[PDB]
């Protein structure tokens, strides 16, 4: 009804159960005016949005129809690492059923993607990703109920011969970015708003591209981070979304018009090649070029809703029992990446922690690139970066660290089991930057 906007098909729980068979399969599709064969969940790029409520049961059978093994990571979900198992391998032609219960106080936008070490970056870049939305009671307050809601999956692509472009040697060093900067698998779609207040769920599902988001003539009001609501809306002029991060923002359309949502220039420290000469500092790639993501058309005579005065109080965490230091380093020319001087070894446990305790993790980026740090299974609170306070209180599962930045994180250890932490520039994970945490 009314104007269409590209958005993944939604699959909803019914009677407390979301039961779904999802095939990972190569799929010819229409894409930015051409046809390409991608790897997809459920025959679509992005994959289908799963939409659940807390205490729902999820029963997702993944049927591997790919030529190579794969698995699923339930990114940001605080469930058992025996369900969200980073070490599982589903061979071609086999299936695996993931079953879990949605935690009672969970809310926000999460996502699913492959996590078979060594093959994450080609599989994710080929199109294997989808969103998971956990509805909240908070969605019923009038200031959010009457907002027009949309999911925006930010994911870039590059095609060669009608297939995902292969990884180059430079891609393993820098992470791969594509020339097609897509929203919900579409190139610069137009959203004709029917309400004056929008609620946009934002997902950066790219391998390595950063999105410094800004909407022409409008601030964004951040109401949720990766893993849940803020305590109250926070107004920002722009919003940096690193790979793997999610956010939810309210947009208040004051005037009629057509407004661009852009990804403004951002220099994440990627390295170029050099062979000609006549420049300054031209080893680095420098800032990205600005990109238009979508066009936003405001409704006639727009009268936006008032902002909610409060959202979700953040639980006070107990005092920590242990301080950890994790130093990120790089060897760019070998494209190898380390945590505390070591590359990932699936047979090696790097940190041993206690269930039902809180730890502080000091993650230090001693490299020259931005590295976005991700911890499976255990959402954390970012206390500070570079010795200065984080601007809001909310659950996060990815924290971006610029060169030289140290983040201090409060990490409550929940479920027992063996899980991983890694850079979410997925090429870096494939090339070393992952370690193993065991909780007992
Ligand atoms: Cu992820
Ligand atoms: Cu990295």
């Amino acid at each position: 009804q009314g104007p269409s906007f590209p958005e993944p098909k939604v699959v909803r729980s019914q009677g407390g159960l979301l039961s779904l068979k999802l095939s990972a399969t190569p799929t010819p599709l229409a894409i930015a005016g051409q046809r390409a064969t991608l790897l997809t969940y459920g025959g679509s790029f992005p994959g289908p949005t799963l939409r659940v409520r807390p205490r729902d049961t999820v029963r997702l059978t993944l049927e591997n129809r790919l030529p190579e093994p794969t698995n699923l990571h339930w990114h940001g979900l605080p469930i058992s690492p025996k369900v969200d198992d980073p070490f599982l391998e589903i061979p071609p032609g086999e299936s695996w059923t993931y079953e879990f219960t949605v935690p009672k106080e969970l809310a926000g936008t999460f996502w699913y993607h492959p996590h078979l070490h060594g093959r994450v970056a080609p599989q994710l870049f080929a199109g294997l990703l989808g969103a998971l939305v956990v509805e909240s009671s908070l969605d019923a307050i009038p200031e959010l109920r009457e907002a027009e809601e949309h999911l925006l999956v930010l994911k870039d692509l590059a095609l060669q011969g009608g297939r995902p472009a292969p990884h180059t040697p430079m891609d393993w060093m820098n992470g791969k970015e594509g020339d097609l900067v897509l929203v919900n698998g579409a190139l610069r779609p137009t959203l004709v708003a029917q309400k004056a207040t929008l609620r946009l769920r934002l997902l950066n599902a790219s391998n390595a591209r950063y999105y410094r988001l800004a909407l022409q003539d409008h601030p964004l009001y951040l109401i949720a981070a990766d893993g849940g609501f803020l305590e109250e809306p926070l107004e920002v002029s722009e919003l940096l979304l690193a790979p793997g991060e999610r956010a939810e923002v309210l947009v208040r359309l004051r005037k009629e018009g057509r407004f661009l949502l852009q990804a403004l220039p951002y220099d994440r420290g990627a390295m170029g090649m050099m062979d000609m000469g006549g420049m300054a500092h031209a080893m680095p790639q420098g800032p990205s070029r600005p990109e238009t993501l979508l066009y936003l058309i405001a409704p006639k005579n727009p009268k936006p809703l008032p902002l909610p005065k409060a959202l979700s109080p953040f639980p006070t965490l107990p005092a920590p029992v242990v301080t950890r230091r994790l130093v990120l380093t790089e060897d760019m020319m070998a494209a190898r990446f380390f945590i505390n001087g070591q590359v990932f070894d699936h047979r090696r446990v790097d940190l041993k922690g206690q269930a039902q305790t809180v730890e502080v993790w000091e993650v230090e980026n001693q490299g020259d690139m931005d590295h976005p740090f991700h911890l499976h299974v255990h959402p954390f609170q970012v206390l500070s970066v570079g010795g200065r306070p984080f601007p809001y209180r909310a659950w996060k599962d990815v924290v971006n660290l610029k060169a030289g930045e140290v983040a201090r994180l409060l990490v409550p250890l929940r479920e027992k089991g063996r899980t991983v932490f890694h850079c979410h520039i997925v090429e870096h994970e494939d090339r070393g930057m992952m370690g193993v945490l065991e909780v007992g």
